[PDB]
């Protein structure tokens, strides 16, 4: 049976239906098994968003992609907008689980890649699961707390802490969480709020709102303090100094705790969204660096 080189997929975590897509190499020789990538998007992404290109470029180097929505996002099942880091890493999981039963994939050639808060799930995810044998984590936050109160002034963050005790109190007392825009917990600066209207008015379907319960699990949420126990697998990391939403420092403080044999690639010409557009040469100089990676991590042969 001849594989299609791209099927809408389903797979379960925790219950829930989760929706992805499988991007196999065009005209694969049967019986032919390849190395597969899980792709996980950022804060509130969709699937459908980067990474149906960044696998087009996975694909005509010889590998496997996936990229599925996380549980409530997307075309997925799960309470809606309910982020949970640790449970989107759990859905990585489950991904790695589906990926490895595919007739085109070597289960012993898993590898992950990561864009923003999918790059720390993609440190997270192979920290804590040896079948990943490489990851690629794009401008990631080492630390969630550090990461958010960064895009404040210190009153801002002190106001922001207590709206979340708050809102901690409300919970536990009655049972609901306040909704908000996940702007209001990623605060962006107003170059990245002229990009994500763009973004959302070409995508209306990724308009959600998240519990403030999601704020303080980020808060809570450290990829640096596990990115050390990716032992002697490679682990890249690419970022810039131009990213205004998630600070150089933060890959460069995961870049200490994972050692030597991680790498970390800065890329002059990158900010948060200018390398997106699979014309511009940012895309081109990341997608390279990241097919480079793959080549002598888990080389097609």
């Amino acid at each position: 049976v001849p594989v299609s080189p791209l099927q809408r997929v389903n797979f379960y975590s925790a219950g829930y239906r989760l929706d992805g897509l499988l991007y196999t190499p065009r005209h694969l020789p049967a019986g032919e098994r390849r190395p597969g990538v899980v792709l996980l998007v950022g804060y509130t992404y969709l699937k459908t968003m980067v990474m149906p290109d960044i696998a087009k470029v996975l694909n005509a180097a010889g590998y496997v992609a996936l990229v599925f929505d996380y549980r409530g996002f997307g075309e997925s099942e799960g309470p809606r907008g309910r982020l949970i880091p640790l449970e989107q890493v759990a859905d990585a999981r489950a991904a790695l689980t589906f990926l490895a039963e595919q007739s085109m994939v070597d289960p012993d050639r898993l590898a992950v890649i990561g864009i923003s808060l999918g790059g720390a799930h993609a440190i997270t995810t192979a920290a804590l699961d040896q079948r990943v044998r490489a990851v690629v984590a794009l401008e990631p936050p080492g630390h969630g707390a550090r990461w958010l109160r960064s895009l404040r002034r210190h009153w801002e963050w002190r106001q922001f802490l207590s709206r979340l005790a708050e809102d901690r109190r409300q919970r536990v007392l009655s049972g609901g969480s306040t909704m908000v825009d996940p702007l209001e917990i990623v605060l962006p600066d107003p170059e990245s709020q002229a990009f994500l209207d763009q973004v959302a008015a070409e995508f209306p379907q990724m308009k959600v709102t998240l519990p403030l319960e999601s704020a303080e699990a980020l808060i809570e949420y450290v990829s640096e303090d596990l990115a050390g126990r990716i032992a002697p697998r490679p682990l890249l990391i690419i970022h810039s100094d131009a990213d205004q939403l998630v600070p150089v420092a933060e890959a460069q403080a995961i870049a200490e705790r994972a050692g030597s044999s991680a790498q970390l690639e800065i890329i002059p010409g990158m900010s948060h969204f200018n390398w997106v557009m699979p014309g511009s040469p940012g895309f081109t100089r990341v997608t390279d660096s990241i097919v480079k990676f793959l080549r002598n991590t888990l080389p097609v042969s």
